[PDB]
């Protein structure tokens, strides 16, 4: 398309959601290709990660960890404009696996505290895929400290199994995977600095260690449980988007399997099926589909179970309904 | 299928047999839907994984590290009696990838020494799906500990190549793929427990390292090798069902291929071909199929080469037959 | 084929080039099934894997890390004159994925030093496969030292996609993904030794926390970066083939994507397509196809970010065209 082409399109600006929840969408594309228009702050900011208090330096897009999924259609172009507050102390960028050229966008949007910019691409690759920051020099740094995030660029049929049937999601839930390396004093107490910049060099050494010291879901452990908990009921559609980009993690929704999952995370690769736990690669996203047949709690995690339970990758689905005898029943209680 | 359908199907009691051979079944289905029972009992005991006489307080469903594979066939109801001995100390539980509702099964299985359970599911998708204890709170803990097997639901129809073609296995192995970690002492000797619960301490900064220090077949080093090595023939057609509970292996058949490989495990999903290593993520178990077409020794390793020849992961094949020069000859045998 | 029926095949002798280049080759077979002949000095040398002089006793097929790609058609015969110099130490073979019997090959190339040795086998499953030394009771040490490459089997009809469109490329380049473990003193200073068997116990500590200290592409740190940076110009199609013997890797093209992806290296699996981060296991190669749509310097990286940026897991292409605003633009520069 020429520059007066794209100039014609109609401009719709979104209005972002916090992770594990995502803003309004059609998943069948209405109309045709659009130019579409998000908005993030990028904030600085301490955040706890654990019941014990522990602390990490953040850096995240709109405020959160992970930053918000962001969604468009095929062929539609992704305008973002990204701020760096002057409150803040690094350079940043924004790096899109789904954008083609300039290392994602990274070499174009690198911004000084104190400045903006606006990057507009084409999603020519319909798929969830992960965005981060990579400034050269300090790339994984950023990204451990939460700089990351993914979008979902949806077919503009919306999504169909690897046969060609519709499949149409009553909810979508995203989560973001994002392994911590926090360093520890000699008591083995997990160690808390002024500026980010203060813990940088003992950040880096951990980092080396390739043995992150928390694996959590939406920044915390347990971050997703409780009144958190992500919600669901017996015959409901779920699709759980799921990313992670700096680390492979291998999600199991206890209690249930992944239906169809794209486990590269691109639409046009059809989706493996009856999945029990599925693999995504450090640097990618993937999308699961589920249709809940059972009520009670299930347990959504990274199933190396170590990760899950003893470093905090678990977060929990609440489903209502009637159980179902059929597909399974206590025959004998435990008893003597 | 209505309550008095369920009631009137067959019910069919099976004998295990110990891993890595497979109890009597039939590929294609025979008959209609059945409810297959099976009964396993639980012990804690101290087994020695390795030459230097390494200790581990085993967790193990029929008294196997991995617990045997349970083979029924799609939409068959799986009715599993589990029983914790009273000289037991731990509560246990079991949880079937292969069940929906209640986590597994975990949630109506909770037995304490001198308790038994049963539960029946339906066995709705076909595959090979990883089972394992998870007792709230312990999962890791009773996983790593080799608390953990396979069951194989096979598609009424027996299995088929991605066009259709039937592939019938002239035998099948189960390799079940245990990550230990063990304590040492400052010495580096490893340390032994009186209990099980004593070790649990020591036990846990281990498997926080994500680094375990014994990585075996059928529960110790080399048990799958010498004399115990599996064996075929060539001509033969033979499936390799592997599973890994808690942590991610890679398989490879040294000297062959998996022709077809559901490295998912899910006989729904295509199964790859002509591959030379597959990958299977830790929580869930994968199949594949060779026929072998040259005579001699072979390894079957987890192909980080580290994990199989230093810390364990390396079974054997013994293969009988003619040697096939068109596929491979020595031209120049090793001379000056 | 009988020994007669391969006597009279023609034969066709190949001179083998450094990577990350490749021989010259034809994608579409030339006539019928051959007898394609390639020969290999093995040299034990130092190399210098990063900027802080660090050395590793290599153990070089061909005198490189990694050793050699050698392309050759479906159902031709490879045959391999292997040497191992008197000047060398260890004695050493050779284990081709892509074959079939006597361990792969290692089993009949044995040599000590002073030796030679000549292995045909027949190429009977098309794609990219892993070849590495595998001295029995010490495999997985030649294997971290560097001794390792890959081959590739092309169909006879060239590469296709899904659907068996043609899928033919302009350039073809081969990187060797190496995970080394170099030995530390209580100062944090890595160790130097004037022979490869003083490295031995030492390395294997090392080894054995399954946390290598280096994750380089062609031997060293920014080996494929300036002088050696890859190239290409918009609308060039072009095959990265990329391959770890002993360890995970997840390969990511940042600022492009992998069109197509063979992940598991098998051309007779359907290639994934649309690809932000594909998976490699160890003991595995891959390949990825893509078309250059953007100018400019791009960094192909193991998408663990940690093993890219500090461990050295980074390569660049340059790329030479006309910029496409169409895909992406900065609408607004990185301004206050
Ligand atoms: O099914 N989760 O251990
Ligand atoms: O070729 N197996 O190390
Ligand atoms: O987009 N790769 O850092
Ligand atoms: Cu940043
Ligand atoms: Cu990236
Ligand atoms: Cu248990
Ligand atoms: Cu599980
Ligand atoms: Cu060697
Ligand atoms: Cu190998």
């Amino acid at each position: 398309a020429t520059a007066a082409e794209i100039a014609a399109l109609p401009r719709q600006k979104v209005e972002l959601v916090d992770p594990p929840f995502v803003h309004a969408h059609s998943q069948v594309a209405e109309g045709g290709p659009k130019v579409v228009e998000f908005t993030m702050v990028i904030e600085e900011k301490k955040i706890v990660i654990d019941d014990a208090g522990t602390e990490v330096h953040a850096m995240a897009f709109n405020g959160t960890v992970p930053g918000p999924l962001m969604v468009v259609h095929q062929d539609d172009y992704l305008e973002l404009t990204l701020i760096n507050p002057e409150t803040n102390t690094l350079m940043h960028n924004i790096n899109f696996h789904a954008a083609t050229g300039a290392l994602g966008g990274g070499g174009l949007t690198e911004i000084n505290p104190g400045e903006k910019t606006i990057l507009r691409f084409k999603a020519t690759k319909p798929g969830v895929f992960v965005y981060h920051c990579a400034p050269p020099g300090m790339v994984p740094w950023h990204v451990v400290s939460g700089m990351n995030g993914a979008i979902m660029v949806l077919p503009r049929e919306g999504l169909h199994d690897g046969k060609g049937k519709a499949l149409t999601y009553d909810k979508i839930y995203y989560v973001g995977e994002q392994d911590f390396y926090v360093p520890r004093d000699e008591n083995g107490k997990y160690k808390k600095y002024e500026a980010p910049g203060d813990a940088y060099e003992d950040t880096v050494k951990v980092m080396r260690t390739l043995t992150p010291t928390h694996v959590v879901f939406n920044g915390a452990v347990g971050a997703l449980t409780g009144d958190k908990a992500m919600t669901a009921a017996v015959g409901e559609k779920v699709l759980i988007v799921h990313s992670q980009a700096n680390r492979d993690t291998r999600p199991h929704l206890i209690g249930g399997h992944g239906d169809y999952v794209w486990a590269t995370g691109k639409f046009n690769t059809p989706p493996d099926v009856d999945q029990e736990t599925w693999f995504i690669p450090g640097g990618a996203a993937g999308a699961a589909f589920y249709t809940f047949q059972q009520p009670g709690i299930y347990a959504y995690v990274n199933h190396n179970l170590i990760e899950a339970f003893e470093l905090g990758a678990a977060a929990h689905f609440k489903v209502t309904g009637e159980w179902n005898d059929d597909l399974m029943t206590s025959v004998l209680a435990p008893s003597g």
